[PDB]
């Protein structure tokens, strides 16, 4: 009774808040301590969990304004008893349907004791049976928690209700969680996902470690799932999962949107980064109206593989994007030391993914994979894929491959070493005839660029649309036209028309060229105007060379070395000065001079 | 007296350092505990604050080499009493003017009890009345502090002195703070800013949350203000403020410089990212000499709006840059679900901002805004704006708009969906005639590119300056000139001069073209040389076609199908072989042959 | 004996785990507490270190499954006694050769008491004598540790064994450490490095501060050394070191590979970011087979200098890359306010570095440095250097300089202010004749671009390889060829061949041009075809203008204004319609008509 008096004095000091041991907890790894937790938690004081293994016969419910802190991971341990049945998460907020506010959890281990159920078992339904489930809550800070041997997830942030709602694409579920911080947490040995979000927003997941699920279904390190939005993940690590970071939805739910990945390291996952929207992948399916806005940077992928046979032996990826609009990837390094682990495609952008950008990519060691980067589109309006500053080190028989359905591709500054690849084919390959391409460099690929079946092995620069260079202003240029090295006032307004080295000169002539000229105009077809001033060619095949103030208006009518004449004859070459003065008549075989025609001349 | 004996033994154990309760603190929410804090703090031991609300009748002064740690946010709470007057911050370093060293603060709530003053009140002047003020200090670590109901700022890092110094642009204030770490802190209900820096350097602000100011002036989540430099912000969140992150100075102070934003999430702020230097915005004002170097990446902006009417109903922005030189933005996602919240410009670069770069941008939902990105310049030398890899999803009647004063613009890989926009106009619009542009893709915009009033709807590629392609080396090329498909030794050295498909061929001829030639030279004006070897055209309108070793030196003198002749006649077509052998004289209407002229011929 | 009874009750409560004071530790700064630490650590309980300076006469050995936590930095202090000899780290895992698992260290100061040895002393050999040495361990979390006055390193993660292994390039040492987290740690006053990794993998180093080594050799803030791989550093700061972050190996070891830097701030280091592989730098040395894959972003460098004379007065750098393949840098800001601190090169890519990319760079104040960015290559196959979106503010007499051995360079969107530079030369300078360049803007540089000795001051756009614009598909284009403004079916298959404004027209003619034509073909040399339909030029210097269904097969044979003729004469101009009808014979000086030749004509 002396020790009990001393303890009473210590308890009253409340150095940490109130200890659970003050309310009767033993933390001996045997005794049911649930009532002690419930009493401390309802007391209104911040609650402290000291050293021990605190056994619990039912889930710990958290009310609003809870502070629960432990002595640390693997120091304060909270654990389900062997006798606990099915249906409850180990720790969760009390108001399951409308939520709670202001919950601060730090520094302990949650052990779900999934072992007690035998092997091969996951959550019984919906969000039930995670180690930590946060439903419809606002202002939740989760820090330095280790979640171990979990039946469903390690840590799950979701909307109100025990079930996950499936309300269809383009919806938002009632009672989201909001303002959540998950930092320095670890999740392992889970049945589904390590750390996951559903139908919630304004979430930061920082410096966490999720690894080694028990099962081999859709078991992801970080799963930003159905209904999520406005989430930042940064400096996390995943290991040995299906997806490292998955961002998705099911077919009957809205995809996660506006998600930022500010650095991540994926170790030996199947698909390190896996962004998708089930049910919105097929050509005959609707486009997702929710799968939009992902910005990911400083992404690391190491030895992706499917040794464990996740998802019925799904093929490995460094990055897989499907369904999503507006994905921006900057700074990606994929590395492997075993060429047989991933043999299909290292990076894929397919299945209705659109308006995606990849910049600053290094892929090394994928020497038995068919494709480094493989993009397939749907001939959708306003689509684009931009791939720039990519370096491939023995990665991909096709380094960058662009398939069907892609009309707008920009591929710039790609370099590749192919010497160590098993049967390399081409650094860059394109199905469409009009990719935009520049800055290719390679060694050990038999072909550098293959564009719609034509090989380019000595450098390539391809640009699309109306073209203009070395010209500070101009009028209209047709998409099959150009103006170069010209001063103001020029136009090339029809298919196959162009102006070079001229001033104030215009062509509306299909199949035409004006060069070295001023104030000249071509307006027929098959027109040529060269080194001329105030020249007009206005009939089919009409042309002028070294002419001033002259108009060629005849069919196949050419004017040479002339000033101030207008000609109209068919198949005639003419010259003159204020009046026509000679003619070579190809039609009738006549030669005519205004003055004399003579032989026996000398030029001195 | 037994309990007091037990307590004495516990106190002597010093398990945390020394508790404030050992020095008399009650932490009961009523009793003035200031003397207990002062005694513990002056004792030389690390100081611990256990569970309680510790009331204080004056500010807590911190000397050098202080360790002050609490039981945690909302566990250890430190609070001004209702009776406290004006002028003091709740917690600050003792040496206000020359500073202190080595201060380590962790795990407690600071409650400024601004309520006690009535509503609508902010700091009485300068840096006075923040929850935490650090002045002229070196080596300060601030961790897991919650700052609540603050009169001025939540956390303020500043130079020595109670007042903020206003020494003019280009200055550095004496006694900066240096080496500061602010991590996992929260600031809310403040009068000015949540977390702010002044006249200080070498600062990391990490994983903090600043939200919901009391007032509606320049009330920012994170304000990197007057005199700041060498600051990193990473993985912070701001919500419901004027600026999410503001980087600035007032007119009579140096702007913050060399600031890095390594990821941020802004939720429902007015201007999520707002970089400016007051007094250095107008065309007739001086350029800031201090506003330089901002690198920002992985920036998230959500539902920017001005529902609260901050700053006299300032218009919302995802990003606003003014005054600053050298701003690099990479990976920006702006998202809204309410088109009426922001109706002017989503991203603006204006008011003397220069040498700015935006890459990897996704803007979605801004379907009633006039401009997606709007850039205005000042025709300043060495200026540039680079915009690349941008995707717009129903954001901006003008997607990317370039206004006046901009001579150097690069706009590449821009795509836009305009179908859901209220009256869309153009994906890209340019006032200047010479933007550099490529890779535009759109649906639902009536015009794709409008360049100085001319529409391009079928693809566009525009480049500036001297142009060269498919040519590995050359001599000089004029800015209104080009060389293409040529081997070494070519030049096109004057306005409107160009060489195609040639070797060792040079033109200094204004309005000229050399093609398909070798060792040829044009040096008059209006010169054409085609399919020739060793040809020279050296007079106005002189030309040669299919000629070898020949020189055309006459006015409008054309040589055809010839070898080894030099001609000088005006308005003459000539041919020959070592000597001139025929002539078509346009001037006088004469035709001359050296040998015979005959009719009645056949060609067999 | 009453106080001892109370203490016994407290000890039994185990509020933190077990305190070292329970096992006899005094923490008085004098008494040897090693046996108390050893007893607590072997007890199986988590171990707590309360307030005190705990002196230790030998290193603290950590077994597997250790939890050791203190009252905090500068609160719980662990220190070597003055009498301790040489050879031991202060704290290390017990199994030096095969390693330990599951070690969790938090919240204390390690004071190595290097002072006790006199000044100028470092580790006696290999990994011996760091404050904290982790050898061959799995699952180690190191948090909130301050490492002070260290003999060797502050914190060292290494493989098994006391010595560092030197097994040669391309090897992997046995018994790596794996899964290591180092967060919020500080290292200072060390003999070698602050925080370093060797022969280990899956490591995150976050929010740490390494500064001010005692010595002036290879003394780095963060050194990712020999054998390291799969490491993320983020939001760390280094100050006053040789390298801020060094990534390297020695000559007889494999370089660190697949390293991510997700933001860093370097303050007054010599080489802020220094990536190298000793022994693999010289032209006559082997290429490193291990130095691959570095992705670094949001890098800050401030006032780099060598005031302390590190490494025999090595010259300062913002960034130095050598030996490494596949380095991607995005978002770099270098800033200085003292132009005399760094006078050679701000950023260097040299000494066998290859396939490197720099994007989004701002360098300001380096106004007495010779080079802003200086790249040297080795004429290696598949090499590339990409430099884009760079802004220089009075930094570098040569802003961007490309030296010898570089065949593939892309330099885009570079702008520079040179007005405040001491004798500026050129914004961009290139030794090679064929750099790819666009988007240059400058003020205050006397030359904008100098390309192999030729100056371009008015804008430049240079592209390499086969060129095509405003043409949606084509057949083959030679690398010294082009097709522009054309529709399908065109080819330009040989050197110096090109097609403009045409349809289904092909040239295999060296030095040729087809323009404004359809179904035409050039297959000789020196061929010109203009404004023609179904025209063939198949002999040297043959040409056709305004011709339909005609073939020019003569030497220097030109056809004009014709239909349906085939000509074969040498030095002849011909025209006709189904048959040849006139000829101008340059060879013999004859003029021939099929019908009449007449003078005295008029054209009305
Ligand atoms: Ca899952
Ligand atoms: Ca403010
Ligand atoms: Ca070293
Ligand atoms: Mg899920
Ligand atoms: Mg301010
Ligand atoms: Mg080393």
């Amino acid at each position: 009774h002396f020790a009990d008096l001393v303890i009473q004095v210590i308890d009253e000091l409340k150095q940490f808040g109130v200890s659970v041991k003050t309310y009767g907890a033993k933390g001996d790894g045997v005794t049911d301590d649930i009532r002690a937790f419930e009493k401390a938690i309802e007391s209104g004081f911040p609650v402290y969990v000291p050293y021990g293994t605190f056994m619990v016969s039912r889930g710990i419910k958290l009310p609003s304004n809870t502070v629960l802190t432990g002595a640390g991971k693997r120091n304060a341990v909270i654990r389900f008893m062997d006798s606990v049945g099915r249906g409850e998460s180990l720790m969760y907020n009390e108001n399951v349907t409308t939520g709670n506010e202001n919950i601060f959890l730090s520094s302990f281990t949650l052990d779900g004791n999934n072992k007690r159920l035998g092997q091969g078992i996951s959550g019984i339904g919906g969000s039930r049976e995670s180690n930590l489930s946060i439903r419809a809550c606002h202002n939740v800070y989760i820090r330095d928690i280790e979640a171990v041997d979990c039946t469903l997830h390690g840590i799950d942030i979701t909307c109100g209700g025990l079930d996950y709602p499936y309300l269809g694409d383009g919806t938002t579920a009632p009672n989201p969680s909001e303002n959540i911080w998950i930092e320095n947490c670890e999740a392992t040995g889970f049945g589904d996902d390590g750390i996951t979000t559903h139908h919630s927003q304004y979430i930061n997941i920082l410096n966490c470690y999720s690894h080694d699920p028990r099962l081999t279904a859709n078991c992801n390190g970080f799963e930003i799932d159905d209904g999520s939005r406005h989430v930042v993940l940064s400096n996390n690590r995943s290991k040995g999962c299906y997806g490292g970071i998955e961002i998705k939805a099911h077919g009957d739910a809205p995809a996660a949107y506006n998600i930022s990945i500010n650095g991540h390291m994926s170790v030996e996952d199947v698909r390190s980064y896996n962004f998708r929207h089930i049910g919105h992948h097929a050509a005959t399916a609707p486009q997702s109206v929710s799968a939009k806005n992902i910005v990911a940077s400083n992404l690391v992928s190491i030895r992706p593989n499917n040794k464990r046979g996740f998802q019925d032996n799904a093929t490995p990826r460094v990055l897989a994007v499907s369904a999503y609009y507006g994905v921006v990837i900057n700074g990606l390094t994929g590395y492997t030391d075993d060429p047989n682990l991933l043999t299909e495609t290292v990076v894929s952008v397919q299945f209705r993914a659109r308006n995606c950008s990849l910049n600053g990519v290094v892929l090394t060691g994928f020497s038995n994979s068919e494709n480094g980067i493989y993009v397939i589109g749907g001939s959708r309006g306003g689509d684009a894929v931009n791939i720039s500053n990519v370096t491939l080190n023995n990665s991909g028989r096709y380094g960058v491959s662009i398939g069907s359905g892609i009309e707008n591709v920009s591929i710039t500054n790609i370099s590749g070493i192919g010497d160590g690849i098993n049967s390399p084919v081409a650094l860059v390959s394109t199905i469409n005839s009009n990719p935009e391409i520049s800055g290719l460099s390679s060694i050990g690929y038999p072909t550098v660029a293959r564009v719609a079946g034509t090989d380019y092995n000595d450098g390539l620069t391809l640009f699309n649309g109306a073209f203009r260079a070395s010209t500070t202003s101009s009028g209209k240029i047709h998409s099959e036209g150009f103006i170069m090295g010209s001063t103001s006032g020029c136009e090339a307004s029809v298919s196959k028309s162009g102006v070079l080295t001229s001033s104030s000169s215009k062509t509306s002539s299909e199949r035409s060229l004006i060069a070295g000229s001023s104030t000249s105009e071509a307006k027929g077809t098959y027109n040529t105007i060269l080194g001329s001033l105030g020249a007009v060619a206005d009939e089919q095949f009409a042309a002028l060379i070294s002419a001033s103030q002259s108009r060629a208006s005849g069919n196949h009518n050419l004017i040479l070395s002339s000033y101030g004449i207008n000609t109209t004859g068919s198949y005639k070459v003419n010259g003159g000065f204020e009046k026509i003065n000679w003619e070579l008549d190809s039609l009738n075989g006549r030669i005519k001079a205004r003055d004399t025609v003579t032989g026996g001349n000398t030029w001195s």
